């Protein structure tokens, strides 16, 4: 598919960065015609046919094909598409309330209550993708945005479908590979990959949210892999201590090596916790 080659420039005003990436650069702008605000992600393209340095156009084409097809409260919208010889510039939503991630180092470590608030988001946000079988691949808090970082309850959604992937027959074998504290087992294993591996990860941020600290974390990404490999976490009292059983029966259902015994979105929702 080919995308507008106008320079995007004569449509649009750029301004602060929001964000920078291996193969990314992300920043705010400003449609002309409108002075609607948007993100603007510039995607640097690969220079040669075996090059790995930049984006491959089938990964490129396979993230914009998904973020087309997606509507929905709690995900990010794709408002346009442009490209030139070095990057292709995806034109998005803005989000611009900060990443969850800064949220959670501002708070230490968020009251069950909150955390349920943003955790409901996030499973209504990947019921829909589930729905549609499509597989993430990259939760993790960098990638949960809010709308307003100053009010009681933020609203949030779901960014980076960089890795996402259409899961047609029920799984998905190729070259699949995240943040390490945030990847399931079958991702550390090189083994076929489902919806299953979002409701893992989904297990990570909710232990994150509840404690301020990460399950698996080693000191290498080497280590980190081994861990979550042999599902090597436990809940520290030191954090826990005032946790309910039922938030941890929640996180224990999700941090399941066997994705066939793991708990489904659908199930997550109707988890005593969650389930209001
Ligand atoms: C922080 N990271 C990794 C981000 C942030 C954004 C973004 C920022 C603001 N509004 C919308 C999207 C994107 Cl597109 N990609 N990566």
């Amino acid at each position: 598919t080919v995308f507008r080659q106008e320079n995007v420039d004569d449509y649009y005003d750029t301004g602060e960065e929001l964000g920078s990436g291996q193969f990314a650069v992300v920043k705010k702008c400003r449609e002309k015609s409108t002075g609607l605000q948007y993100a603007a992600k510039f995607i640097k393209k690969r220079r040669t046919k075996s090059s790995r340095r930049g984006v491959s156009r089938e990964d490129i084409e396979r993230e914009v094909s998904i973020l087309k097809e997606i509507q929905h409260p709690n995900v990010i919208t794709l408002h346009e598409v442009y490209e030139n010889k070095t990057d292709v510039i995806l034109i998005l939503e803005l989000v611009a309330g900060g990443e969850l991630f800064d949220f959670l180092a501002e708070k230490e470590s968020l009251t069950e209550e909150e955390a349920t608030e943003f955790l409901k988001q996030i499973l209504n946000g990947v019921y829909y993708l589930h729905s549609l079988q499509i597989a993430h691949f990259d939760l993790k808090p960098e990638n949960i945005m809010l709308l307003d970082r100053n009010v009681p309850k933020p609203r949030i959604k779901i960014i980076d479908f960089g890795l996402a992937h259409k899961i047609d027959f029920g799984n998905e074998f190729k070259n699949i590979f995240g943040t390490p504290e945030f990847v399931a087992p079958e991702i550390v294993n090189y083994e076929p990959l489902g919806l299953e591996a979002d409701m893992w990860s989904i297990g990570v941020i909710t232990y994150i949210l509840l404690s301020g600290a990460s399950p698996f974390l080693g000191d290498t990404k080497q280590e980190t892999l081994a861990n979550v490999s042999a599902v090597n976490y436990e809940f520290e009292d030191e954090y826990f201590s005032n946790t309910s059983a039922l938030a941890k029966d929640f996180i224990r259902r999700l941090l399941v090596k066997d994705p066939k015994k793991r708990m489904t979105i659908q199930d997550s929702l109707q988890h005593p916790w969650i389930k209001p």
